[PDB]
C-alpha cells in the first residue's frame, strides 16, 4: 500500500493535468524551452519596453533562462 | 603650469583625434550613446551569434552601457 497509495496520488496529479488537457487540449515545449522562448520575448520585450521595468524585466527574462539552467544543472 | 599642461595634451590628444578625422572624418556618437548602440547589438548578437558565448558578449554588451551608468546619477 505504501507505494499504492503513493502510486493513485501522484497518478491523481496527471489526471487534473489530463482532465484540464481534455478540456484545454494543447501542449507547450518544454525542457527549458519555452522558457528560452518566453525569455527572447521579454528579454527582447525587455529592450522593447525599456525602463524602471526593464530594470526588472531583464532579472524577470533571467529566471526564465535560470529554469533551463536548473534541470541542465 | 598644471592647465597648461593639461592643456596641451587635450591639444596633443585632440589633434591626434583630429589628424584621424583628416584620415576618419567618421565623428561617431560618444557620451555613452556608442556605448548603447554597440551594447544593444551585441547583445542582439550574443543572443543568436554564439551558443554559449553568449555570456561574454552581453557581458562585453554590458560593460559598453557601465561608463554611461557611472556618469547619470
Amino acid at each position: 500500500q505504501q507505494i499504492l497509495d503513493e502510486a493513485e496520488r501522484s497518478l491523481h496529479d496527471a489526471l487534473c493535468v489530463l482532465a484540464q488537457t481534455v478540456k484545454d487540449s494543447r501542449t507547450v515545449y518544454g525542457g527549458g524551452c519555452s522558457e528560452m522562448l518566453m525569455a527572447h520575448a521579454v528579454t527582447q520585450l525587455a529592450n522593447r519596453t525599456p525602463g524602471k521595468e526593464a530594470v526588472a524585466m531583464e532579472s524577470y527574462a533571467k529566471a526564465l533562462r535560470m529554469l533551463p539552467t536548473i534541470i541542465a544543472d
